[PDB]
DNA sequence: GTAGATCATGGAATATATCTACGCGTAGAT
């Protein structure tokens, strides 16, 4: 996540410095849940990150 | 001689989306 997801995810931040942190910074383990799976914002944005990567 | 008993004597207005306070589960740091 953090190698590749967070880049396209998380706008402006270093990368490298993206690497060493913890899952919730970018996917935000506040909300979390099998919710992700849903019509969520974080959930948008991840699905378009990812048909991005694979095309 | 008298008192009691006997006999005579008689026409025609409801449900729902929204605002707000609180405990709190988890995230973050080390």
């Amino acid at each position: 996540v953090m190698g590749e997801i967070a880049p396209l995810i998380l706008k402006d931040e270093d990368k490298s410095e993206l690497l060493s942190k913890n899952l919730s910074h970018l996917l935000g383990n506040s909300d979390a849940k099998p919710a992700i799976n849903g019509m969520r914002e974080m959930t948008e944005k991840l699905v378009t990150v990812l048909e991005e990567l694979t095309m």
